[PDB]
């Protein structure tokens, strides 16, 4: 049996470079990267693109559109490894790249927030979730949470280059770190998921750099594993 | 095992009059109301108005919304009719209002024609579609077309009274009627859906007023309905 393993954290955090580590250093251990993070670099990616570049001219017309295609994205991608990968595997683990979860409770919520979505924008957009959702086997096993200061995740931002992203304000990094934190470390967020409230999370702090040196960091993924 | 047959026609052709018709004579006999027509009269209730309302007023802004939403809300209903009822049946039929393909191939696509989508939603929304379906259980065994002349469906629309609906105008009727010939009558119309091309059709003329005098239609779907 595949186990479901989130990686969260804010933007920049560092959850590709950490995936892209995990996905390295067993075969038995597999990671869809998210939908978005791949339309930041087929029709899909098309569509990405386009909806990405006009959620920055204007994020009140587009909020529904791009947040409605990232999770049926996210599922599709999901649904495909859980579906496809890891067959001959003796502990199998696929590495998601953040979750339906994230989806909603971190950045359709933020957007919500800003009246970057109205109220039946929001409604409609739960109602599908709920129910995208409520059809099933994408639970998680455990979350992964890459725990950076909003100063990490911006410092990282200029580090990664991505001309679009450099205007990304602070506030918008605390405000998701906030929103991170109340989900994952205080488990004070309210979901429509009841056993997300149960879900074990792992806290990694990866305010200091790990690319050269994360063996520590992978450590605490075995233990943690180990103990699912 | 559940006979599938969506009822298919223009605007105000008499659909749901043809189907609460129907419901009423066989206990082995249910239907699915169209949500939308259910709109047009809970929280899925309070979005649909709202999200209806806004289309009425701007098209080209909340097609893409209404569209996902109302073929969201129809496989939800459709979904749980089949998982529902008919449990104790011995040659159980569900009639669908309308159908995943009216909403794409009539509806969606009409928006998309008009510029009310453009192409990025209109790609995103056939993607959704395509895979939204892909994931089953809802093939059709059959259609009954209601087949009326856009005149027809236009002194029906006054008969009905709705306001939001008293400027819908000939021309909107016409391009509907073409593309319901197209699909139905000519099966000219190319769709994803490959079992579409063989399923059985029962074309019914409705133009002469059937709420009295509806017993030789009903045969019609009987003896269709025999040969499935
Ligand atoms: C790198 C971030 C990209 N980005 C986003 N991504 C996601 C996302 N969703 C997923 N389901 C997964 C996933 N991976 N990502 C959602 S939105 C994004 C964000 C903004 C944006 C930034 C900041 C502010 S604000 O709060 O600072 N703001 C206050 C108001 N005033 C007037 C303007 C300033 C914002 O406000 C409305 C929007 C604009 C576009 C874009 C693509
Ligand atoms: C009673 C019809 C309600 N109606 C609609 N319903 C559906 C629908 N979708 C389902 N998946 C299921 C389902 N049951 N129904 C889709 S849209 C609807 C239609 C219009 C509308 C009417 C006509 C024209 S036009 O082509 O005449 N037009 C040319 C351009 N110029 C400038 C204006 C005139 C139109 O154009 C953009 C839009 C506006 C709102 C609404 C709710
Ligand atoms: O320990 C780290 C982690 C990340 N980065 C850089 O920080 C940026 C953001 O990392 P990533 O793209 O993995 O962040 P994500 O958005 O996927 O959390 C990238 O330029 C990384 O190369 C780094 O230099 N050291
Ligand atoms: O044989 C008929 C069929 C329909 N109608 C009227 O035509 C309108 C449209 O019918 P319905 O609402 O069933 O149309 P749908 O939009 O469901 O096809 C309603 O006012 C019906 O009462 C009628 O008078 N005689
Ligand atoms: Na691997
Ligand atoms: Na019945």
């Amino acid at each position: 049996r595949i186990k479901k393993i989130s990686i969260e954290g804010n933007i920049a955090a560092g959850k590709s470079t950490f995936v892209n580590i995990l996905k390295q250093l067993s075969e038995d251990w597999e990671v869809v990267p998210e939908p978005v993070a791949r339309w930041s670099n087929t029709m899909e990616q098309k569509n990405g693109g386009n909806v990405l570049q006009m959620m920055y001219e204007k994020p009140e017309r587009w909020s529904f559109t791009f947040q409605t295609y990232a999770c049926l994205s996210r599922i599709r991608a999901q649904l495909a490894s859980l579906n496809g990968k890891l067959k001959d595997a003796e502990k199998p683990v696929l590495f998601f790249e953040r979750s339906v979860y994230s989806d909603r409770y971190i950045f359709a919520s933020n957007l919500y927030e800003s009246e970057s979505m109205n109220e039946t924008e929001w409604t409609i957009y739960q109602d599908w979730h709920d129910w995208m959702n409520n059809q099933q086997s994408l639970e998680l096993d455990g979350i992964i949470y890459l725990q950076a200061t909003p100063e990490t995740c911006l410092h990282r931002i200029y580090l990664r280059g991505r001309n679009e992203e450099q205007g990304i304000p602070l506030e918008y990094l605390e405000k998701l770190h906030y929103k991170h934190e109340s989900w994952l470390l205080h488990r004070t967020l309210k979901t429509n998921f009841d056993y997300l409230q149960e879900v074990p999370i792992l806290t990694l702090d990866v305010n200091e750099d790990f690319k050269d040196k994360y063996e520590s960091l992978v450590e605490k993924v075995k233990e943690f594993l180990s103990t699912l």
